[PDB]
């Protein structure tokens, strides 16, 4: 089996797994929509009660499976719980990353396309004072790129440039993955992560220099870091916070599990897992939190900045920020640096959510790496046509896989590892070879608190939010639901073929 070559390479690869579009695009919007500082308390609590403990659990499961030649959940769940239902539950650990990859790589390609256009100066020219006259051109720029519907039909018409850039983006992902764990992902991470940190710090510094009649960057920081205990009683803020913690730490996506399956059986995962999680949180709350919101608040003030965040998931990052930058000397190049930052952030993450399908094809169907990467790329490329052409398909996938699915799967993997496999065997497995030990209090959090927390959250989700999503949506959501259910059936069939192959192999040995 492949292994990470160095400790630093492993840490930077896992940090790159985590530090993505989630830190720079998703976090600011989630925080802004939910009262800034009012979001942060639940967010910190969720990190401590869900993020940290689940990170350790996923590292442990991955390392445990890898020692036996398995990096994905169909096989790993079965190793933990020898029951056919384990294998079926395990399909989610392939299905989630695949469905998320389908839309995530497309959004990642937008950042490459924008980076290129900002670099070469093919960007809107706002008329030099009224905000709308400054934002509108950038709104139109994004809408023309992805082809937002201008009429009634729920159909997208991406530009030719966007489509070609998606092809290039797929090619770049493949070129890293096809080189494997140590020569591909690890090597790339040693270059991308420092570059990413440098760009982000530079952008924070530039943003902190912003001052207008409407405010300063510091007003943005105060908004985000001022506690509001009157929201702690709102289930919505908790659901938001926990969802962001899952997405941001790559938890419940089977991706941490697969990366950890390349860690040697003896190697520490306690300090390593904690460091990766901690690096992600610094990049999220310090870097991600200090770019978009402070820029927006400085130029528009808090109320408007909040209204912008609520407008869409992409307004703040693809429209508002570049518009703000355009009003400053060298602002187009600053826009380039921003999109280049997002691209590297996305790229180090998308390789992580494609690796689970690759590992499954290698481990369970015995494909060569080359064929496993190419088939994985073909499935993602093909499927992405749904997200590229059908309005709001992206939103549906992000909900079922990227939102509900990961919380469900996080709870599932915890129950399988800490309840069925056995809490004490699980604890031993986590701490084995640890440079540090997990604090004793975390045994009780993992066994009792975390699962209760998640169960309650999932119930509130199903009761107070999913009814609307099932009944108040346009009929075209069933196109996406049909397709991703078919993907689940296809993956279950592959797991069935893998057990048949194992049966035929064992009969020959
Ligand atoms: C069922 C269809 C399977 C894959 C068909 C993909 C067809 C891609 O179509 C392309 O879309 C681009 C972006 O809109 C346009 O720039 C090009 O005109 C067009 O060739
Ligand atoms: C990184 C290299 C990507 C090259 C993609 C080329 C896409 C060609 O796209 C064309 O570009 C023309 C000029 O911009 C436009 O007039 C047309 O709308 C468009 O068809
Ligand atoms: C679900 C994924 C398949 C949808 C993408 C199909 C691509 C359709 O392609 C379209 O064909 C039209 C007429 O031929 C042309 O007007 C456009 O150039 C082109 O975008
Ligand atoms: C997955 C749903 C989105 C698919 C993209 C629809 C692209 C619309 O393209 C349409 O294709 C029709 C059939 O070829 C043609 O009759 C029309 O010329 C054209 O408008
Ligand atoms: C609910 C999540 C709380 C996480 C914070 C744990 C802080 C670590 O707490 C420490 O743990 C050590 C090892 O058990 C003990 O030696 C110390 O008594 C204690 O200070
Ligand atoms: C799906 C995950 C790989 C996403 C990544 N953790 C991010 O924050 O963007
Ligand atoms: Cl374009
Ligand atoms: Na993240
Ligand atoms: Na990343």
């Amino acid at each position: 089996r492949e292994h990470w070559a160095t400790r630093l390479g492993l840490i930077l690869a896992m940090a790159g797994n985590a530090v993505g579009l989630g830190n720079f695009l998703r976090f600011p919007v989630q925080a802004a929509e939910n009262g800034g500082g009012a979001f942060m308390i639940p967010y910190i609590i969720a990190f401590l009660l869900v993020g940290i403990p689940l990170m350790w659990i996923e590292w442990a499961m991955g390392r445990y499976g890898g020692a036996q030649g398995h990096g994905t959940t169909p096989a790993i769940f079965y190793l933990l719980w020898r029951n056919r239902f384990a294998k079926i539950l395990g399909v989610f650990g392939l299905w989630i990353p695949l469905v998320v990859a389908i839309y995530y790589v497309y959004i990642e390609s937008w950042t490459l396309g924008f980076a290129i256009k900002f670099l070469v100066g093919l960007v809107p020219e706002p008329p030099p004072t009224d905000p709308d006259s400054i934002l509108r051109p950038f709104k139109e720029f994004l809408y023309s790129y992805i082809g937002v519907p201008k009429g009634d039909e729920p159909i997208l018409k991406p530009s030719l440039f966007a489509y070609i850039v998606f092809l290039i983006t797929m090619f770049i992902n493949v070129s890293i993955l096809i080189r494997g764990i140590s020569k591909g992902i690890e090597r790339f991470a040693k270059i991308a992560m420092p570059t990413l940190f440098i760009l982000a710090v530079f952008l924070v510094i530039r943003v902190f220099l912003l001052e207008t009649p409407n405010g300063t960057a510091a007003d943005g920081l105060n908004f985000l870091w001022t506690p509001d205990f009157e929201k702690l009683k709102d289930p919505g803020v908790w659901i938001a916070a926990v969802g962001q913690i899952f997405f941001t730490l790559s938890l419940g996506f089977g991706a941490i599990i697969t990366y950890a399956s390349y860690v040697r059986k003896d190697q520490d995962i306690v300090l390593s897992g904690l460091t990766a999680a901690t690096l992600n949180e610094k990049a999220e709350v310090i870097l991600g939190g200090s770019i978009s919101i402070p820029a927006a608040v400085a130029f528009f003030g808090v109320a408007n900045a909040v209204a912008i965040a609520k407008a869409g998931a992409f307004n703040l990052g693809f429209i508002t920020l570049p518009a703000i930058f355009s009003q400053t000397a060298g602002g187009t190049f600053l826009g380039f640096l921003w999109f280049f930052l997002l691209f590297f952030a996305g790229l180090t993450s998308s390789i992580a959510i494609m690796q689970p399908m690759i590992a499954f094809l290698e481990d369970e169907l015995k494909l060569s790496r080359k064929h496993a990467v190419l088939w994985t790329a073909a499935i993602v490329f093909f499927s992405a046509h749904l997200v590229m052409f059908l309005n709001k398909s992206l939103d549906e996938m992000d909900f079922w896989a990227g939102t509900i699915g990961v919380v469900f799967f996080g709870l599932t993997e915890l129950i399988i590892f800490f309840w069925i496999f056995g809490a004490d065997k699980a604890w031993e497995e986590i701490n084995r070879g640890g440079i540090i030990k997990v604090p004793r209090i975390y045994y009780y959090v993992m066994r009792y608190i975390t699962p209760a927390f998640l169960a309650v959250l999932l119930v509130v989700w199903a009761r107070e939010y999913i009814p609307k999503i099932m009944e108040e949506t346009h009929w075209t959501v069933w196109i996406t639901r049909f397709y991703i259910i078919g993907l689940f059936l296809f993956l279950t069939f592959l797991v069935f073929l893998a057990e048949r192959r194992r049966n035929h192999e064992s009969a020959g040995t």
